[PDB]
């Protein structure tokens, strides 16, 4: 971030070059650069980076993360008038909601549909249970029922919550933190039947977004899982294609979770009036929507001038149809558990790591018990220990040692297994969170070494070879700091780059 620019981040599967066309506009009209980024893991990225100098100005995702964030201090409270509020639905409001307090503006309603191709399929089967029937129908032709990405739990979920499977249970206007239905009758036929169709070949475990959109908008399967975003590339493939109610699961509608996408105002941002402006001014527009929604469909979107149009399309009206037998997202902060233990157990199940029943109660633990607030204070202070307690850190400004915990990457190595060889060039050097480590060097003397030690740190000054091997005597948990990322933090800390310049001037001597 920088004072008289805006950054902005955005996911991938989003209009982001329409966001930049906006962008553009505003520009033009205040000379304010607009820079649009839809870096990956975007939502697991900006609370790591929003505190530490690092961060967009504005964020866009869906507001079951924004709780989350809210709680972290991360976002700044929005005052739109009345007069704006009135502009958009008062569900999408509630929807950014923290303490009372408005913590995003609203942007889009998104629901997953049904998605069929009309040549392959031109009556879509209406439950999940005759998808095994159609498939084997399909795989006679060279074709298959059925893609979608089962990576993500949040396309795999209205299967799970069909027959009873919930997060945490909404009861006199509030969530009950202790009552998750990931482990109940529901959720369990939910993911058994899901597990089903990947034992019997109807699915493969790794198929993931790409693959499934690649596969539908080639026309090799006859159904697909998606959000409004997702229906430009099937328009560019041409492929005559349906939006319509999700099927039955035992009777039961699928249950999508509703998200709003909505658009952050980063609390570490200089920009907070230029953000408003942007997004009060020109995005919630019908011609700002309009850039956004030309570029990937939006949903149905919040602002009532521009929805009055898109709600005419019946592919919106099938999202409405699917979103209202669904359920909001909450947005409080336990949610990054509650989908962390989701995602885990349907990659767990589905590859057979481990079973149904095995891998939900292990959800329910983890979306229930997980404290991930005390868990990053207690990983940042060890972090915090491990890089402080070196020699060249020791005396450094508290931030410096801070923004170069940032850059630190969670590394496992087993039994026998080398983390340095000798000989070998590497651009790392590693700090021990847990294990045990013998440093060895050609025939000589071991050296061995454990929690809270460090080494390979002289490929900070060196651009040469290593003079040591490092093998893992036991399971080993470390970090490991890049040359690069060091420099990147030691140019952003001017007066600690020239003692460390000082000292290296010395050394040749
Ligand atoms: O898979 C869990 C994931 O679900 C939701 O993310 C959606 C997002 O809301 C959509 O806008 C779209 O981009 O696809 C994502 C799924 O890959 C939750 O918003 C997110 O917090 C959660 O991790």
């Amino acid at each position: 971030i920088e004072e008289g620019k805006l950054v902005i981040w955005i996911n991938g599967d989003k209009g982001y070059n329409g966001l930049a066309e906006v962008g553009k506009k505003f520009e033009k009209d205040t000379g304010i650069k607009v820079t649009v980024e839809h870096p990956d893991k975007l939502e697991e990225k900006f609370p790591q980076v929003a505190a530490t100098g690092d961060g967009p100005d504005i964020i866009f995702w869906a507001h079951d993360r924004f709780g989350g964030y809210a709680q972290s201090g991360l976002l700044a409270e929005i005052t739109p008038d009345k007069a704006f509020q009135d502009k958009l639905y008062p569900f999408t409001w509630d929807a950014v909601r923290y303490n009372g307090k408005l913590i995003a503006y609203p942007i889009a309603v998104e629901a997953l549909s049904l998605i069929y191709n009309k040549d392959l399929l031109p009556n879509p089967p209406k439950t999940w249970e005759e998808i095994p029937a159609l498939d084997k129908e399909l795989k006679a032709k060279g074709k298959s029922a059925l893609m979608f990405n089962l990576q993500e739990p949040y396309f795999t979920w209205p299967l799970i919550a069909a027959d009873g499977g919930y997060a945490f249970k909404y009861e006199n206007g509030k969530y009950d933190i202790k009552d998750v239905g990931v482990d109940n009758a529901g959720a369990k036929a939910g993911l058994t039947f899901l597990v089903d169709l990947i034992k019997n070949k109807h699915m493969n475990a790794d198929t993931d977004y790409s693959i499934a959109e690649a596969a539908f908008n080639k026309g090799e399967t006859a159904m697909t899982i998606n959000g409004p975003w997702a229906w430009s590339n099937i328009d560019t493939s041409k492929v005559n294609y349906g939006v319509t109610v999700l099927p039955t699961f035992k009777g039961q509608p699928s249950k999508p979770f509703v998200g709003v996408l909505s658009a952050g105002i980063n609390a570490a941002s200089p920009n907070k009036e230029l953000a408003k402006e942007f997004l009060e001014n020109y995005l919630l527009t019908d011609e700002g929507l309009e850039a956004v929604n030309k570029d990937k469909p939006l949903g149905a979107v919040a602002l009532k001038s521009y929805e009055e149009e898109l709600a005419k399309d019946p592919r919106i009206a099938a999202t409405m149809e699917n979103a209202q037998k669904g359920e909001i997202m909450p947005n409080i902060p336990q949610m990054s558990a509650f989908w962390y233990a989701v995602r885990t157990a349907v990659i767990n199940a589905a590859s057979g790591r481990q079973t149904v029943d095995e891998a939900l109660k292990d959800a329910q633990t983890n979306a229930a018990e997980l404290n991930g607030p005390l868990r990053e204070e207690i990983v940042n202070f060890n972090c915090r220990k491990l890089v402080a307690s070196m020699p060249l850190f020791a005396n450094a400004d508290p931030n410096f040692v801070t923004a170069m915990l940032t850059k630190l990457k969670f590394e496992v190595f087993q039994p026998g297994d080398y983390i340095i060889r000798e000989g070998t060039i590497g651009k790392k050097m590693y700090f021990i969170q847990h294990g045990v480590v013998s440093v060895l060097t050609k025939g000589n003397k071991e050296m061995k070494l454990s929690d809270g030690s460090y080494f390979g740190e002289i490929c900070l000054l060196t651009r040469g070879r290593r003079t040591a091997s490092v093998r893992a005597d036991t399971y080993c948990r470390l970090y490991s700091l890049s040359v690069d990322n060091f420099n990147e933090v030691l140019e952003e800390y001017p007066m600690m780059r020239r003692a460390f310049e000082t000292v290296a001037i010395d050394r040749l001597d």
